């Protein structure tokens, strides 16, 4: 496996994010002296699962995956430092005469990017959000899967199904049956570009969590953001069409994006 590492070849530091993401520790690969973060097993099963699907994934736009050391406990998963940390927060804590529209509309581009190849692969996400994006330098936006739904407080993730479900993020289907796929990706995209149009604001203002399905269900949605380009506002539209099949591929939505960014 050429994935395996020394685990001596990494100094571990301090839990990274003051502790929001778990078990994730800035490392620095000495080899290299390269800042890293480093996951660590405090569920073996799983732990192994998120280092194997790693493996097969490389995008720009994901997060790298750079090594593991499983072959004795305990086990990391070893990947890029991420600058500026998570999309959500970078958001709410930006200059906003920085990252303008134009910049909003680079990040939806590359998390477009990353999700139709996501999709070419047959890869279902489940849990796309800003929460769940990494920012680098020059707005360098990459997708990412923190594993949130066990740690993170506050009602982001709440009690459905025996586990726990961002509900406002969750697509109908998904809500109801149980049901993933790339067309739930799409929903919780067009949610996704609602967050980055408005900073970081949370989904659906002050609307309760056990009324939101049933306001979908009659044809309700958010409102267009202040200052959000109509065509932007349109794609999240059909990216939260009631019917899957209604929804749009991220192959169309990247190059709507695409068309877009080169005319700005
Ligand atoms: C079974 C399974 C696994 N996945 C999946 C796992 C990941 N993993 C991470 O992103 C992840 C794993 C380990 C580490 C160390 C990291 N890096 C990490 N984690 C938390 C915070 C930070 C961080 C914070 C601030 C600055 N830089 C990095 N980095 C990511 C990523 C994906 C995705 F999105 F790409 F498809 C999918 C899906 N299904």
């Amino acid at each position: 496996d050429k994935w395996e590492m020394e685990r001596t070849d990494i100094t571990m530091k301090h839990k990274l994010g003051g502790g929001q993401y778990g078990e994730v520790y800035e490392g620095v690969w000495k080899k290299y002296s390269l800042t890293v973060a480093v996951k660590t097993l405090k569920e073996v099963e799983e732990f192994l699962k998120e280092a194997a699907v790693m493996k097969e994934i490389k995008h720009p736009n994901l997060v790298q995956l750079l090594g593991v050391c499983t072959r004795e406990p305990p086990f990391y998963i070893i990947t890029e430092f991420m600058t500026y940390g998570n999309l959500l927060d970078y958001l709410r804590e930006c200059n906003r005469q920085e990252v303008n529209a134009v910049v909003l509309l680079y990040m939806a581009t590359q998390i477009s990017s990353a999700m139709e190849y996501l999709e070419k692969k047959n890869f279902i996400h489940r849990d796309l959000a800003a929460r769940n994006c990494l920012v680098g330098e020059n707005h360098l936006v990459k997708v990412a899967d923190f594993g949130l739904s066990r740690l993170m407080t506050g009602d982001t993730y709440t009690a459905h199904a025996g586990a726990k479900f961002p509900i406002k993020w969750t697509a109908p289907e998904s809500l109801a049956y149980n049901k993933f796929s790339i067309k739930s990706d799409v929903w919780a995209f067009g949610v996704l570009l609602w967050e980055i149009a408005t900073y970081g604001m949370s989904p659906y203002p002050g609307i309760d969590l056990s009324q939101v399905y049933e306001l979908l269900e009659k044809d309700y949605r958010m409102e267009r953001p202040e200052g959000c380009p109509e065509k932007v506002y349109e794609l999240m539209r059909a990216c939260w069409q009631w019917n899957p099949s209604d929804r749009p591929s991220f192959a169309e939505i990247h190059q709507a994006f695409e068309t877009m960014f080169q005319e700005s």
